[PDB]
């Protein structure tokens, strides 16, 4: 019984959290196995913000210039390079605590869990969604880089997120753990567009199951409706456009329920139209999109 | 920038989740230190549910009834109370990562984060605030019983919370970790009415004052309140009376932000007597409780 915003623990991954320094600035570093990953404008100085020359600011860089520090001790750093935004700095010494892992590059719409720290030590835990435009609305402030997001399948953690940067418009941007951003975003310190974003339609219908599967079930109406009616109906309130991949995706929740997908899409498409008319669905006014439909079955299911 | 309902880094806690199972029952069991503490109705059979003489099931179990596995190796039981309605038993074996610890009992409208464990393994963590009535409003399935709630200052975690029960309703009722429930519950299988719930207004201020800090003002008018004014609008709406112990802890996010409490007030009054007209604060279309004025100063700080 009940529905909540669940991260995943986030014991593994804070075993892995250490603070880096370089210069002036000091940002969190990733220790998996010997070698530390961070956003690679630790590098930085405020000059240097708007429009970086990162090759040549490493150049200037020798490896006993990054401070990397795990808890109270000190690591020795014996390589240095730059990977697309993120640095590696090779260590002497192998993280004892390095769980199973993987680096994952996740799809606009997917899920993770973001361990924020500050300074290296952990301060909290949150999931997120990676919105359809790549941002992220997550909670960082100066200090949070290098901070990641990831995925628990039992035993292996599937790094999918480091933060880079805060955008003029509050929202977050950042890279996988190869560098590469998601979205269009460069680390400058520059005005940026992010896309049109849009509501990840897969994901709502996902909560509408869990909606059901706890007994919120006011919203279900005597309609259906087809794959085309639907997908014009979010097309106009800004929802991605459901594709039969979506559908199959959502077969568990249909088998459990007993609510075809496209009953449920009608019920979305009335949701749409018609509004909320002041009730609630899960303690949420409004139809939450951070819920995958594996999300929704993990946590319906209690999958440790 | 950005304001997440965030959890503490549930790392030190998932280091003292055990798996403890008596007759047929499995539930998770929390150890620190040479003891294991754990929810007493895993010592119960489904005919004794619907009213247990406690103190006769515990006098047919002995040490070696009690199977308490920490991940893949068994620990050794050598002592077992009951004290209230949780069991404590006594192991060979001090938790090598045992914590520091405190148990505390929360007042009520307090925030918490809950690990929630099934066969002893976290599946995932979230934050919850302890409703005015005592319930909170979880997610937890069968199997879930010993999951605990707890705050971390710094290096200290202080236990709060073990859980022991889903309602009727779909709520859930538990302990502190004396075994005392919070709330008027009962650990039978028998329909307990839960009081009548507000909501915690000290928090709806604090994260009114989160969402000025973030950039969400359009709420803010150019009205002021007095408490009286202010409660009989309060009370109307179901929310908590507003005492100047709750203005006075408003004093932090009062001063960063220069809008008097009053005055805060007075939007608070404005939102609850007119709505959102559609709109939204901080992501969320409706008035968000679960975040105490301590939490917002924390996650809009950075501490770690
Ligand atoms: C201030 C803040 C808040 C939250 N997350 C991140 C930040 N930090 C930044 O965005 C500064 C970085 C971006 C850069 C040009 C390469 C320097
Ligand atoms: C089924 C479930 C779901 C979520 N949390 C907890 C549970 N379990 C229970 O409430 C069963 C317990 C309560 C008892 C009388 C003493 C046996």
């Amino acid at each position: 019984s009940g529905f909540r915003k669940m991260a995943f623990p986030s014991g593994k991954v804070e075993g892995c959290m250490v603070q880096v320094t370089c210069g002036t600035t000091t940002l969190n570093g990733l220790w998996l196995d010997d070698v530390v990953y961070c956003p690679r404008h630790v590098i930085c100085t405020s000059e240097d913000m708007l429009n970086p020359n990162y090759e040549d600011l490493l150049i200037r860089k020798s490896n006993h210039n990054f401070l990397v520090q795990a808890g109270n001790v000190q690591l020795r750093v014996i390589g240095h390079s730059m990977q697309n935004c993120v640095l590696k700095l090779k260590v002497d010494t192998a993280n004892p605590k390095t769980p199973k892992y993987k680096f994952v590059r996740i799809q606009p719409g997917q899920t993770f869990s973001v361990l924020a720290c500050y300074n290296g030590s952990p301060s909290g835990v949150y999931q997120c969604a990676m919105r359809p435009n790549f941002t992220i609305k997550g909670s960082f402030l100066n200090g949070s880089c290098g901070s990641v997001g990831f995925n628990i399948d039992y035993d292996c953690v599937s790094f999918c997120y480091m933060h880079h940067m805060e955008l003029p418009t509050g929202v977050h941007a950042g890279t996988d753990l190869e560098g590469n951003f998601y979205g269009p975003f460069v680390d400058r310190q520059t005005a940026q567009a992010a896309g049109t974003d849009t509501t990840i339609t897969v994901n709502v219908l996902a909560w509408l199951y869990a909606a059901v599967i706890n007994g919120d079930r006011w919203f279900l109406n005597r309609f259906t409706t087809t794959l085309n009616d639907f997908n014009l109906v979010a097309m106009k309130y800004n929802y991605e456009p459901l594709t039969q991949d979506h559908v199959d995706i959502l077969g568990p929740l249909s088998a459990q329920t007993g609510i075809a997908v496209l009953d449920m899409c009608a019920s979305l498409k009335e949701l749409l139209q018609n509004g909320m008319n002041g009730r609630t669905i899960l303690g949420s006014a409004l139809l939450e999109d951070e819920f995958t439909p594996f999300d929704v079955v993990r946590q319906c299911s209690g999958v440790t």
